């Protein structure tokens, strides 16, 4: 069910506090261009006021729509520590000018990354190489087209950290490129919602 979709899962990759009183999973493509402007202007600081401090728990779930994001979507695979994925992720979104536009099948973007990383030749292959990720993560996504109805990236759900509560997923939703106070207008509000509860 979609409600059952908007929460942590086994499986899913976490940034900041676990048990933090806000919510966001962000369903994006690493290839996607407003994507990669959004995380270039707006997330760094929405990760400092409201990740970094306890506020808010983030979730990032792949979204690929091309064979580049695909692969970078498997090779962040081989990134096991939160701050190692997150940072992965981030800079195959900060390298978005550096693919190759003509030969969508070079990858030489990601071998630069990997690089970078001191990831070796031969984690780095089999990663991208990976079947059993590449199936998780079309099926995770193909799962969000169904149940929540996912067309355009990037989409965000923002709501209450809490497994018990039941809430209509277009109701928490926003979608596409939005400025900082935006989301701190959204979160700020639905914090203080939570404080409130949590006594």
């Amino acid at each position: 069910t979609s409600n059952e979709l908007l929460l942590p899962l086994p499986n899913d990759k976490l940034l900041g506090d676990p048990k933090a009183p806000i919510l966001m999973i962000e369903y994006a493509s690493l290839t996607c261009y407003h994507c990669s402007l959004f995380h270039r202007n707006v997330f760094p600081k929405i990760k400092e006021k409201y990740i970094d401090t306890g506020k808010m728990l983030y979730i990032f779930r792949h979204f690929p729509l091309d064979y580049r994001g695909l692969k970078a979507a498997m090779l962040s695979h081989c990134y096991e520590k939160q701050e190692d994925y997150f940072n992965f992720n981030k800079a195959v979104f900060n390298s978005i000018d550096s693919w190759n536009y003509y030969n969508l099948s070079d990858l030489t973007l990601l071998q630069r990354i990997a690089a970078l990383s001191n990831l070796k030749q031969d984690a780095f292959n089999q990663c991208i190489n990976d079947k059993k990720i590449m199936d998780k993560i079309v099926n995770d996504k193909s799962l969000a087209i169904n149940k929540l109805g996912i067309t355009a990236v990037p989409i965000f759900f923002i709501k209450l950290n809490d497994d018990k509560s039941y809430i209509e997923h277009n109701k928490v939703k926003h979608g596409g490129y939005k400025e900082l106070k935006y989301f701190t207008n959204v979160i700020d509000k639905l914090y203080g919602k939570a404080i409130v509860k949590l006594e």
